[PDB]
C-alpha cells in the first residue's frame, strides 16, 4: 500500500507534516516548517511537505491508497466545538488543496486517535516484537497520559490520564514562566542542569509508584472555550507558582532597538536566574514519569520501552529510564513531538491494510536531497566562488580539527528537531574554547545551553557506557572514563552527554568524515549542531543554506559536493 499520513490543520495547531509510507517503507517525510521558513508549522495543514513527498514518490494523489490524519479531528469537533461540519471530500480540500494537488477521486481518508498514531510511530518503526507502550504529551484529544502494550502488530490501550494533569503543559508553563518561552521546554531540559532541586513535588505533585498526582488542578477540569486544556492549566500552574516560588513571572519585553532597526522582543530578568525552578520541574517530571514508566512495564511484564508524546523529547529523562533497573531496551523516535503523528497515522493505517512496517534503521534522512546541479544553481545566483574539492571529507574533516566551524548540508534533510549529519553546523568536540566560541559568537544565544557529539557507532562502545545505538540525540548517556575530559565541548561536568551514533549505512559521506576527522584528532567524534539562524528552522535548500551561512561567521560551508570558504 501507499499511504499518506498528514499532520496539521488550518485552525489551531502546530508542527504540521506529511509523510509517505509505501509498502512498509518511508518514501518521503517532512516537517512544514522547512519549506515555509516559520518556526514550528502553525496553523496550517501540511501542504508543502505533501508536496515535497508526492513528488519525491513520484506519485499524485490518485496513486494514495489511504491518507491518514493523526487526530481523531471529527471527534474533537463534535465535543468540542458542537459539531463536524465536513465530509471527508470537504476534509480533504482544506488538507491536501485542489490546485496543488489534483485528484481524479477522493482517497479513502482516515482519521487515527492522536495517543495511537504516536505509539504507532514507535512501536511499528522500533524493530522490536513487542513492549510496553508509553505515550507522554501536552494533550491528545482528551487524555494527556497513555500506557499501552505492543504486541504481534497491535497496541492496546491500558490506561491514560486526563489532560488538566499533563506533564507537558506543566513543563510549558515553567518554560514560559521563566521567560524561556512556552514553545522552548527544551531551553528549559537545558537550563534544569545548572539549578539545584528544592522540593521536587513543587508543593503540587504527589509521587507514588505508579506514576504521579496532581492536586493542583482538578483532573476532569475542562475548558468551555477551547478543545484542550492548555488556558486552564496555564492559570492554574501560573497562580501555584507565584505563591511558593521566590520570583514571580518573568514578562516578555517588547522594545523598538536602534541598532537592529526592529521592535524586538526580549526578557525582563535573564532567564537562567529560574535555573532552580527549572532544575525542579526537570526532577517533578523524571519522578512522575519514572513511575509511569514502570507501571506500563510491570502490567504488560514488557522490558523494552516505547515512549512517544512531546515530552518524550526530554533526552534527559530518557537517559535516566534508560539506566532504569525496570528497562533493559528503549525506543524514542526523532519525531516524538506531533510531527510524529503523520507517520503515525500512515504506520497504523498501513498496518491496518495488511502492510508491514520496515524499521528506521538509525537515521532520519526523509527529507529533501539536492543534485549537484540544483546546488550549483542556487551557488550561480548568488555569485559567491566556489571549489569541488577532490576529497570533500577530508578537507572538512581538516578544517574541523583545526577549530574551524563548517556548515554541513549534504543528501536529503533530516527530520525532527534535532540536526543528524544532514544540515549540521560542526566543530571540535576535542576544543576547551569551542562552546563558547558556537554559543556566543556565531549563534548568539546563551552560553548555558549544551553540544552534542556525532561519533562513529564503530567506536561507541568505547566512548559512552552503553554499547547502543543512539541515532536521534533524544537520549542522554555517559561517557567512560577514558574520554570523560578529551572531549570538553560535548561531555557535560556531570560526564553526561547527548550522542548521535552514526553507521556507514545512515550516513556514507559523514561517516567518511568522521573517520578522516579520527585520523587527524585521535577519535572520530565531532560537535554537532542545528544549521540555523536564531529565529529560523533547519535550513533545507542550497539557498536555505547560503542564506544562514551569509550571516554566520562560520569558517566554510560543505553543500553538496562543494566547499564555499570565508
Ligand atoms: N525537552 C522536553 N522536556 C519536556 N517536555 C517537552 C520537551 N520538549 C517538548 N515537550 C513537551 O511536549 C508537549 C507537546 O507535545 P506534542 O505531542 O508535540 O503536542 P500536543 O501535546 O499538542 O499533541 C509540550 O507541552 C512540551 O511541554
Ligand atoms: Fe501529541
Ligand atoms: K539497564
Amino acid at each position: 500500500m501507499r499511504v499518506l499520513g498528514l499532520n496539521g490543520w488550518p485552525r489551531d495547531f502546530h508542527d504540521a507534516s506529511a509523510a509517505l509510507l509505501v509498502d512498509g517503507r518511508i518514501a518521503a517525510f517532512a516537517e512544514e516548517e522547512r519549506f515555509t521558513r516559520k518556526k514550528h508549522g502553525y496553523n496550517t495543514a501540511p501542504v508543502q511537505a505533501a508536496a515535497f513527498c508526492l513528488a519525491q514518490a513520484g506519485l499524485t494523489v490518485d496513486d494514495l491508497d489511504a491518507v491518514a490524519f493523526g487526530w481523531d479531528l471529527p471527534a474533537m469537533y463534535r465535543e468540542r466545538l458542537g459539531g463536524w461540519p465536513h465530509s471527508d471530500s470537504e476534509a480533504l480540500d482544506i488538507l491536501l488543496p485542489r490546485d496543488v494537488f489534483p485528484r481524479r477521486t477522493d482517497p479513502p481518508l482516515h482519521f487515527v486517535q492522536h495517543h495511537l498514531a504516536h505509539a504507532a510511530s514507535a512501536y511499528y518503526f522500533s524493530g522490536e516484537d513487542r513492549g510496553a507502550v508509553l505515550i507522554v504529551d501536552g494533550q491528545g484529544e482528551e487524555e494527556c497520559v497513555t500506557l499501552a502494550h505492543a504486541e504481534g502488530g497491535k497496541i492496546t490501550v491500558l490506561d491514560t490520564v486526563p489532560g488538566a494533569w499533563s506533564l507537558g503543559f506543566f513543563y510549558e508553563h515553567v518554560s514560559e514562566y521563566t521567560g524561556l518561552g512556552g514553545d522552548n521546554p527544551g531551553k528549559l531540559m537545558g537550563l534544569a542542569a545548572h539549578g539545584t532541586t528544592v522540593d521536587e513535588t513543587l508543593s503540587a505533585f504527589a509521587f507514588d509508584s505508579d506514576g504521579y498526582r496532581l492536586n493542583l488542578i482538578d483532573p476532569q477540569a475542562r475548558d468551555p472555550e477551547d478543545w484542550d486544556e492548555y488556558s486552564v492549566t496555564e492559570r492554574a500552574w501560573f497562580a501555584h507558582l507565584e505563591r511558593i516560588y521566590r520570583l514571580p513571572p518573568n514578562e516578555f519585553v517588547r522594545r523598538y532597538d536602534p541598532a537592529k532597526g526592529r521592535v524586538v522582543r526580549d526578557t525582563r530578568r535573564d532567564p537562567y536566574e529560574y535555573r532552580d525552578l527549572a532544575a525542579t520541574a526537570q526532577a517533578a517530571l523524571e519522578r512522575a514519569v519514572f513511575g509511569l514508566a514502570d507501571s506500563v512495564l510491570a502490567r504488560t511484564g514488557e522490558r523494552t520501552l516505547f515512549v512517544a508524546g512531546g515530552v518524550g523529547l526530554n533526552a534527559t529523562m530518557n537517559g535516566k529510564l534508560l539506566t532504569r533497573s525496570t528497562v533493559d531496551k528503549m525506543f524514542v523516535p526523532p519525531v516524538a513531538s506531533d510531527i510524529g503523528v503523520s507517520l503515525g497515522a500512515a504506520a497504523a493505517v498501513a498496518v491496518e491494510l495488511g502492510d508491514r512496517i520496515a524499521p528506521m534503521g538509525d537515521t532520519a534522512a526523509w527529507g529533501p536531497e539536492f543534485s549537484p546541479d540544483q546546488v550549483r544553481a542556487a551557488l550561480d545566483r548568488t555569485g559567491l566562488a566556489y571549489r569541488e574539492p577532490a576529497n570533500l571529507e577530508r578537507e572538512v574533516a581538516a578544517l574541523i580539527a583545526s577549530g574551524k566551524v563548517v556548515g554541513w548540508a549534504q543528501g536529503r534533510g533530516e527530520v525532527g528537531p534535532r540536526a543528524l549529519g544532514q544540515r549540521s553546523l560542526l566543530g571540535s568536540a576535542h576544543s576547551p574554547t569551542m562552546r563558547d566560541h558556537i554559543n556566543l559568537r556565531v549563534k548568539d544565544r546563551e552560553w548555558w545551553r549544551p553540544f552534542a557529539p556525532s561519533m562513529l557507532r564503530s567506536v561507541s562502545d568505547q566512548v559512552l557506557e552503553v554499547d547502543a545505538d543512539f541515532p536521534y540525540i533524544i537520549m542522554t548517556t555517559k561517557v567512560r572514563a577514558a574520554y570523560a575530559e578529551r572531549l570538553p565541548s560535548v561531555v557535560h561536568e556531570d560526564w553526561s552527554t547527548r550522542p548521535q551514533t552514526v553507521t556507514e549505512a545512515s550516513n556514507p559521506r559523514y561517516h567518511r568524515m568522521l573517520t578522516e576527522l579520527g585520523d587527524l584528532v585521535g577519535d572520530p567524534v565531532c560537535l554537532n549542531t542545528s544549521f540555523n539562524d536564531r529565529g529560523e528552522p533547519i535550513v533545507s535548500s542550497p539557498a536555505d543554506a547560503l542564506l544562514t551561512f551569509s550571516r554566520l561567521p562560520i569558517d566554510a560551508l560543505a553543500v553538496g559536493p562543494y566547499l564555499v570558504t570565508k
